[PDB]
């Protein structure tokens, strides 16, 4: 098992019984991806546990395997852990049925209702100034995670489900999905547990997260169902009279999730880049006046016109991609590019370190937003900048991220600047689990302007 890629003649870290690479994540594994680039070059192979995994470097390889032949041979990400019902969750589905739950759920995601949500997001805005603004008063530090973390929360609820909760009026989700603790680690490690779990109903979410999403959705979904706009809570009602209950459920987590999580993050590291370049806030700052006259309300068009924001929120992406790895499946047998891989292994594109390489980034430490301009823009390929994967099984989500990050934006900015404050961790650290976070949360301050 641990002969494969010696025996394809593929180089890689000698894996030990049992472990596999497994203790080199033990610093993180941006680090271990880094490092492999540097000393095996364009192909590597390594072992989570028993489980052999490619990595590829080579720009046209990632377009044959991300979009060339993934109906065919690459459709599925990996068989992750115990799920439960969430099998159903597009993100984790495979093959026919992810198929089935993509174009149903994709129609979600277009111009119409982008637009159709600008309206709806545009009295988040107005609570999330608000709040910013009563926090501008102790001039003490500030934790952004927690305050853009409420406003996406407020957002996706809002949009998808139409339901206003008001959370920027109220201080699960957080404690939904541990690479120390035994845990991930006793299944990245060893998979052959997962079988036996989804028999002892053990989830990689804890029982009381799902239960309240479960009666929860089950309550915006109600609502719904007898008082008489197209949505995405809406569009899973039209499948159901093929679309299930549990299957409904299940999409909306996974929703909840992406758009509060991933949107806060994100939030959190433009604004920690740009306090830490001021001169590059100012220039925003400049655009953003400059394209709405007087403090003006964002909009769909007028978010479109702004090209440097584009060009920030694309280079923060640049270093801080929160996914780190684009994985697939290998279904059957396949000849890539001049390469053999064979049926089972997982492919792993290791975005964090394409996004880092010496050779498509000049200066690849630093944050330098023109690197984006539409000067250099087509210097970049489109398959080593991948923050949102690409083919048919990229991020559906991404025209709406990139909005609704970009509406917080303008408002914050249209209000506020950003420093850094003695409990500002410069320069930043990566914690070394899963999905790209800050070590230590991201603390700044705020003057009104
Ligand atoms: C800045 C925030 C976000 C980033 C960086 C991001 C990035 C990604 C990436 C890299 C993938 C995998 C694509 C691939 O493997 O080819 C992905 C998949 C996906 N994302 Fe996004 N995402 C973001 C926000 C969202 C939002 C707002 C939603 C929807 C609410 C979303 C829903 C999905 C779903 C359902 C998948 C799996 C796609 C499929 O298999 O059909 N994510 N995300
Ligand atoms: C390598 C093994 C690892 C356990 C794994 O497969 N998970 C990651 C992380 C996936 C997690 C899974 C999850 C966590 C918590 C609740 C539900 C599911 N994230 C995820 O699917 O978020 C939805 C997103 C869409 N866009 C960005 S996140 C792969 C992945 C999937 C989809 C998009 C990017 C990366």
């Amino acid at each position: 098992s641990h002969g494969l890629f010696k025996k394809l003649g593929i180089p890689g870290p000698t894996p030990l019984p049992f472990l596999g690479n497994i203790l080199s994540y033990h610093k993180g594994f941006c680090m271990f991806d880094m490092e492999c680039h540097k000393k095996y070059g364009k192909v590597w192979g390594f072992y989570d546990g028993q489980q052999p995994v490619l990595a590829i470097t080579d720009p046209d390889m990632i377009k044959t395997v991300l979009v060339k032949e993934c109906y065919s041979v690459f459709t599925n990400r990996r068989p992750f852990g115990p799920v439960g019902f969430m099998k159903s969750a597009i993100s984790i589905a495979e093959d026919e049925e992810w198929k089935r739950l993509r174009s149903l759920l994709s129609p979600t995601f277009t111009s119409g209702k982008l637009k159709e949500m600008v309206p709806i997001i545009a009295q988040y805005g107005d609570v999330l100034v608000r709040n910013l603004r009563r926090e501008a008063e102790t001039g003490k530090p500030v934790t952004l995670k927690d305050v853009f973390g409420a406003y996406s929360m407020d957002v996706i609820t809002s949009t998808s489900f139409g339901v206003n909760i008001d959370s920027l009026n109220n201080p699960n989700t957080k404690k939904l999905l541990d690479f120390l603790d035994p845990f991930f680690l006793s299944i990245t490690v060893f998979p052959f547990l997962i079988p036996i779990l989804e028999v002892l109903n053990i989830c990689v979410f804890p029982r009381e997260v799902t239960n309240f999403l479960r009666k929860s959705v089950k309550r915006m979904k109600e609502s719904r169902l007898e008082d008489t706009r197209v949505d995405f809570l809406q569009l899973m009602i039209d499948s159901q009279n093929a679309l299930s209950d549990l299957e409904l459920v299940a999409q909306s987590i996974i929703f909840i999730f992406a758009g509060y999580e991933t949107t806060s993050s994100v939030l959190s590291f433009i604004m920690y880049e740009l306090a830490t370049h001021p001169d590059v806030q100012q220039k925003l700052q400049e655009e953003i006046d400059a394209v709405l006259p007087n403090k003006a309300p964002p909009t769909y068009d007028t978010v479109l016109q702004m090209e440097y924001l584009d060009m920030v929120v694309n280079e923060t992406l640049r270093l801080f991609p929160i996914a780190m790895r684009l994985e697939r499946v290998c279904k059957k047998d396949v000849e890539i590019n001049g390469m053999f891989i064979p049926k089972g292994v997982v492919v792993m594109i290791p975005s964090y370190a394409l996004h880092r390489d010496p050779k498509y980034w000049t200066e690849p430490e630093k944050f330098l937003p023109e690197r984006f301009s539409k000067k250099n823009k087509d210097n970049i390929d489109p398959y080593i900048y991948t923050p949102f994967g690409s083919g048919p099984r990229n991020c559906i989500g991404m025209r709406f991220a990139l909005m609704n990050m970009k509406l917080a934006l303008i408002r914050v900015l249209q209000n506020f600047s950003f420093k850094p404050c003695k409990e500002t961790q410069i320069p930043l650290k990566l914690s070394l689990g899963g999905l790209l976070q800050p070590e230590k949360p991201v603390v700044l301050k705020v003057e009104s302007r």
